[PDB]
């Protein structure tokens, strides 16, 4: 059997965790083993591709959509997938909204079955991005999990799926291994027989088993990749294509009354950001492999047709490296040094110092940190790095107990993306939630402009919006944002070909949970 070695993400162990709504699950769970209705190939224009729906359609209010079940599919056990799938696990996404980790509910008032192979929508309000949404959201077998009695802990250990890899073949501390589904309805398409999920712990010990040529599909930060990974066999291949920002996070709930007094000042948050050498962050943290972003809003180049450019214009200063005016800034808010100590206190002349967290293994991350604390101390902001593993850096976000925290956000094929998930206040509440928007800035104004960016399809309309947005972030520097990163993916052609390539550029190619084409590029793979 060809088995493809892959990496979506790294643990210090593997925990037999298949719960596609919870965040303590394994990073194959959601797309090969639950397959979607839709997958959006966000690259090609956010081009919808049919998966366990052949259509959908959209009333003319697009206050409604209908999805159109494919026939003949079935969950691995032999069961039929239909429309009580859908319906059951939207229902059971509204009876436990901690499972509604994308904030589902509030968009959709009812999911009720036509027939056997057609499910309606009704939304709460018009939505044209709502197909988008709902593609998102993993489809359980009802028949499965009608009988179990407390789905918010329930592990499911023992998965029942639609998509391509549903066996546990091995599952070790160190290994398991996903067979194929063997009632999987595309089958005849899919030639990689399991993924084998080896425990890789960091970037440092990814990067002994890559350079080895060990591992198939991955998409880890490779420091001097040309170097260090390209050069070792000539099997060994990346693709970067351009993705989304990457910004500090300062913490507008911060319990400490002195680091409170200067993450809520907006003159701080722009004398921070003026302070940061992000070209340099760019060619030292990450090798070159990045596009500056000086955008207040964290908007970046690459949407800049959206961008009304006066807005950008008028804070791009606070956001373009400047010592001379981020002191200046400083001193101008009332940050001066009262102690001698060569570091700013707070206006009311309480000492601080900012702990800047990243997680633990994220190397090109830490490393950022690691560069923000020298240039800080530049301009008298006195830092220290701290990173934390990952689930520590993510509940001291949802817990509201960090200072800042350096992020990188998903990346769309507008900024609603970005936008959306690192700003509207109705995603900082949720035990579920992911970190993105939770620096706890709010504002009914921007939510409502969030909340309406597409209750048309108008472009115009949506590009105004657009403006309203851009303008409020940007005038309250919310976040700092540093830089527009890149897709990072490697691929080895020594046991598969068919990969996805800038010469072969099909879609978005990391491995990584929460990118769905995933499951056409593991389509594509073809054993050597
Ligand atoms: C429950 C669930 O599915 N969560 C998904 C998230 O896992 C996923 O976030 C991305 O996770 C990967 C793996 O942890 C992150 O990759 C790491 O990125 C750092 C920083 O560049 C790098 O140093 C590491 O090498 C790299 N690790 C690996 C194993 O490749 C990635 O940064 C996360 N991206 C974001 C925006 O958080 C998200 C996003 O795909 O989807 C969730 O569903
Ligand atoms: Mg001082």
């Amino acid at each position: 059997r060809s088995e493809l070695t892959i990496v979506p993400d790294f643990y210090p162990t593997m925990v037999r965790n298949f719960n596609p709504y919870l965040a303590t699950n394994l990073r194959t769970t959601t797309d090969f083993i639950y397959e979607p209705l839709v997958v959006f190939n966000e690259m090609k224009g956010n081009t919808p591709v049919f998966r366990l729906a052949e259509s959908y359609k959209m009333a003319d209010d697009l206050m409604s959509v209908t999805f159109d079940i494919r026939k003949g599919v079935k969950w691995s056990d032999g069961e039929a997938f239909t429309a009580d799938d859908v319906v059951y696990s939207f229902g059971l996404l509204k009876a436990k909204p901690e499972l509604d980790q994308r904030g589902i509910n509030k968009w959709v008032t009812s999911v009720e079955k036509v027939d056997e192979y057609k499910v309606r929508f009704r939304l709460s309000e018009a939505n044209s991005n709502v197909p988008y949404e709902i593609s998102l959201i993993p489809i359980v077998a009802e028949h499965v999990w009608k009988d179990v009695k407390d789905p918010t802990t329930f592990t499911n250990e023992n998965p029942v799926g639609t998509g391509p890899f549903t066996v546990i073949d091995t599952f070790t501390p160190q290994l398991y291994i996903q067979c194929r589904n063997p009632n999987y309805w595309d089958a005849a398409n899919l030639e990689v027989d399991c993924l084998r999920v080896p425990q890789i712990a960091n970037n440092d010990q990814l990067l002994g088993k890559i350079v080895n040529s060990e591992l198939d599909w991955t998409s880890s930060f490779v420091p001097d990749i040309d170097r260090t990974y390209a050069a070792a066999n000539p099997n060994h291949h990346y693709w970067y294509p351009a993705a989304g920002t990457q910004a500090f996070m300062v913490n507008f709930k911060n319990p400490d009354p002195a680091k409170k007094e200067a993450l809520d000042n907006v003159d701080f948050r722009r004398a921070f950001s003026m302070a940061l050498d992000r070209q340099t962050i760019i060619d030292i943290a990450f090798y070159g492999s990045g596009t500056v972003n000086d955008f207040a809003s964290g908007l970046g180049y690459a949407f800049e047709a959206w961008s009304d450019e006066a807005t950008h214009k008028k804070y791009k200063g606070f956001n373009t490296y400047d010592v001379e005016g981020s002191k200046k800034l400083l001193a101008k808010a009332g940050f001066k040094d009262v102690n001698g100590d060569g570091f700013v206190e707070t206006p009311s002349g309480k000492s601080f110092e900012l702990l800047i967290q990243s997680p633990n293994g994220w190397t090109d991350f830490n490393n950022t940190v690691q560069l923000a604390v020298e240039q800080l101390q530049e301009v008298g902001i006195k830092a220290k790095a701290r990173t934390p593993e990952f689930a520590v850096y993510n509940q001291a976000m949802l817990e509201g107990t960090y200072d800042v925290a350096y992020t990188n956000y998903f990346h769309g094929a507008d900024p609603f993306t970005y936008w959306n998930s690192g700003y509207n206040s109705a995603l900082q509440s949720g035990d579920g939630m992911p970190r993105f928007a939770m620096h706890y800035f709010t504002d009914k104004k921007l939510d409502g402009l969030l909340d309406s960016f597409y209750k048309t399809a108008d472009k115009n309309e949506q590009l105004a919006i657009a403006h309203g947005i851009q303008k409020i972030i940007a005038e309250n520097q919310v976040t700092i944002p540093v830089m527009s990163g890149a897709w990072m993916y490697q691929y080895n052609t020594t046991r598969f070909t068919g990969w996805w390539s800038e010469e072969n550029p099909k879609g978005r190619p990391s491995v990584w949970a929460g990118i769905p084409e995933r499951l056409l590029h593991v389509l594509d793979l073809k054993p050597v």
